[PDB]
């Protein structure tokens, strides 16, 4: 399928155990698809602060249209020194790897994998 159903658990920054996928865009990208695939994938909300509290590269996750059965349709954009690998809509959070931190809440995405 070119799209799969998630639900994300949404991470606060402070809780996240390790705070990148990676050292890369291209490993980056290539571990958040397969922690994403694994249901090993978290989700933090970008506000004021969070990033710098992250590790770089950071993968994003965008919407990428304007909702099948509450599932936002995604795809990921990798950053790197202000560079962004991939083109796409508004932020809905950075990924994480997810090591059994409790979430706040679920995203529900459709992501083009």
């Amino acid at each position: 399928k070119t799209h799969v159903q998630l639900s994300l658990p949404v991470l606060q920054v402070r809780d996240v155990l390790v705070r990148g996928f990676g050292d890369s865009v291209e490993e980056v990208l290539s571990e958040a698809r397969q922690h994403l695939k694994d249901g090993t994938c978290g989700l933090v909300e970008v506000e004021k602060g969070v990033l710098p509290q992250l590790e770089q590269p950071y993968v994003f996750i965008k919407r990428s249209d304007a909702a099948p059965h509450g599932h936002v349709m995604v795809e990921l954009v990798a950053e790197l020194e202000g560079i962004q690998y991939g083109r796409s809509g508004e932020t809905l959070g950075v990924l994480v790897p997810h090591v059994g931190e409790i979430p706040v809440a679920y995203r529900k995405v459709l992501l083009r994998k």
